[PDB]
């Protein structure tokens, strides 16, 4: 179909949006020089936080753990019972957290409500009652500091939650000491980031785990180090933690090359990070979150509209607005169909009132697969950097989130861009070394296989963190 002029600007775009081979092995490079530097004592834009976790599960774990995840609507509670042969069931229920509950003014109130919470599922599930305490972790995905698996110092709180008093405090006592109040015999012994969840409940069940990795709104990875080859940690580490002891580490990855050395930010991408809500940071996850993704291609179809090629005698009120297209914008184009693209006709149409012709959809198309393609391929630099730097030659990494999930094609794309990093030459992804699988879940299942680890250390007296706490 397509006219000379639109064709000269899809290839203009072609040539913004590609990222090469060369590209991607140039990013893990500094990738794995970033990681590094982070474990260092001197520290760096990554902050490669130590997550605690000082064993490898054996997958014979077994019995009644309990896990709780605090989200953003729901408060979630899961019975995890360890099967003892790689394998888990799970129990859970969601306790919808009032409207005013994420800003009360009474720092107790929201500890009350969790163990009221926790009461009341307890009843259902243990009519009996229960005699010897279960150990219970806690997924607290917002901002915090920890020197032990079983703290957590609220850094700042996050997602509208502003409540007084707890920042800069540790929340494992003030919901322990809510728990004590009803003569619950549950007993809190971790926190921990979802990711480092994901990490230790797929290795649980699949020994072949590597890596924990979400592919979200936010991007994050998780693996497992080894004590002796972190620098910051050095003679902060009690006697009973041998020098070959493997610890897990929450890399927070989304802040890598914030100093801009290395990624494809194209302009466009400096736009984005400009209008956001903190210019200059969380560089590799504007540059491979699926967060951004509509907005980018927003962006690069307002250029061509300015410029006189497409949306010609158009009314653009409701489309010249930043974030009016989320991920699924993008994700509804890729998938339209048939070659005349009618779906991205409806949605043009009835969304924003502008009306197409099928050369402007193929442009529009091949926009949010150079765009959806450039995502995929940037967010598994950190997978094979952290693949380099342990020396993985094979393995199963556990990925999670919701554009891994459900964004099209992110799978297939995800998996040939280790590929050509690699220079692999196998031809079906099921034959490829590193290989991206479902992961358990980190917020329930993981929260219970860590505490279920932790509950162990701290029975025999081990250490569980640095010498002080």
């Amino acid at each position: 179909d397509v006219p000379k002029e639109l064709m000269q600007q899809i290839e203009n775009f072609e040539k913004i949006f590609t990222v090469p081979t060369e590209t991607l092995q140039a990013v893990t490079k500094h990738f794995i020089s970033e990681l590094e530097k982070g474990l260092s004592k001197k520290g760096g834009n990554i902050p490669m936080i130590p997550g605690w976790v000082m064993d490898f599960p054996t997958g014979k774990e077994s019995g009644d753990f309990l896990a709780i995840d605090l989200g953003g609507t729901n408060l979630r509670v899961v019975l995890v019972k360890l099967g003892g042969d790689r394998t888990f069931d799970t129990t859970q229920s969601k306790y919808r957290l009032p409207d005013a509950m994420r800003t009360t003014q009474n720092p107790d109130e929201l500890w009350e409500f969790i163990a009221d919470s926790l009461k009341a599922f307890i009843d259902e599930q243990f009519p009996q009652g229960i005699s010897e305490p279960i150990p219970l972790g806690f997924t607290f995905s917002f901002p915090a500091s920890q020197n032990k698996i079983n703290e957590g110092i609220l850094q700042r709180w996050t997602k509208g939650f502003d409540i007084p008093n707890i920042e800069n405090h540790d929340v494992v006592p003030m919901l322990q000491k809510q728990i004590t109040k009803r003569n619950i015999p549950i007993e809190v012994v971790a926190l921990i980031n979802d990711t480092t969840g994901t990490l230790v409940a797929s290795y649980y069940t699949d020994p072949e785990t590597k890596m924990g990795v979400i592919f979200g709104t936010g991007v994050n990875g998780a693996y497992y180090d080894v004590c002796s080859d972190i620098e910051k940690l050095q003679g902060k580490l009690s006697d009973d933690i041998p020098p070959s002891a493997p610890m897990a580490i929450n890399c927070e990855y989304g802040s890598f090359d914030n100093e801009h050395v290395v990624l494809p930010r194209t302009k466009y991408d400096i736009t984005i990070d400009e209008e956001s809500p903190r210019p200059g940071q969380q560089t590799f996850e504007k540059m491979s979150s699926g967060y951004y993704l509509g907005e980018i291609l927003r962006l690069a179809l307002m250029d061509m509209y300015k410029q006189g090629f497409i949306f010609k005698n158009q009314d653009l009120s409701k489309f010249d607005k930043p974030f009016v297209m989320d991920t699924s914008y993008p994700a509804r184009i890729e998938e339209d169909p048939f070659e005349n693209l009618e779906d991205t006709d409806d949605l043009f149409q009835n969304e924003f009132g502008i009306n197409t012709t099928v050369q402007e959809r193929k442009l529009i198309r091949r926009l949010s697969e150079l765009i959806g393609a450039r995502a995929a391929r940037l967010s598994v630099c950190g997978i094979a950097a952290i693949c380099q730097k342990r020396g993985y030659k094979t393995g199963h990494i556990a990925a999670d989130g919701s554009v891994y999930n459900r964004y099209p094609g992110f799978k297939e794309k995800a998996a040939n861009a280790l590929k050509d990093i690699y220079g692999w030459t196998q031809t079906s992804l099921d034959d490829y070394p590193i290989k991206i699988v479902p992961a358990e879940d980190g917020s329930g299942a993981g929260a219970a296989v860590i505490a279920a680890l932790a509950q162990k250390r701290i029975a025999e007296g081990k250490s569980v963190g640095i010498i002080g706490a």
